[PDB]
């Protein structure tokens, strides 16, 4: 169950690692709650929702994550199926972390 941010230091494009490959979140619904999912798997307490950060390339692989903000995973929260989504990477989701 593999995170990472890619961009800035506390703030980037919001990763996930699944089927063998680092691909993107889009920002459909994407929000506070789940930024603060995504952030806390990396050792941060909260995030803030960066809706079109974009950016990213190959497989979009998440959409319309709706964590209620206190999941230990991103993986816990309900989400489309992977690799399900009507998106464009201009669309890919970030987080601004603290
Ligand atoms: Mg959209
Ligand atoms: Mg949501």
């Amino acid at each position: 169950q593999r995170v990472r941010i890619m961009g800035g230091t506390n703030r980037g494009r919001a990763e996930v690692y699944y089927n063998n490959e680092w691909g993107t979140i889009c920002d459909d619904d994407w929000d506070n709650n789940d930024a603060t999912v995504f952030c806390r798997m990396l050792g941060y307490s909260r995030g803030r929702a960066l809706s079109s950060y974009g950016g990213g390339s190959g497989n979009i692989w998440l959409d319309n994550v709706n964590c209620r903000g206190t999941e230990n995973s991103l993986w816990d929260c309900s989400k489309n199926s992977w690799g399900n989504h009507n998106c464009v990477h201009n669309e890919d989701a970030g987080v601004e972390c603290s």
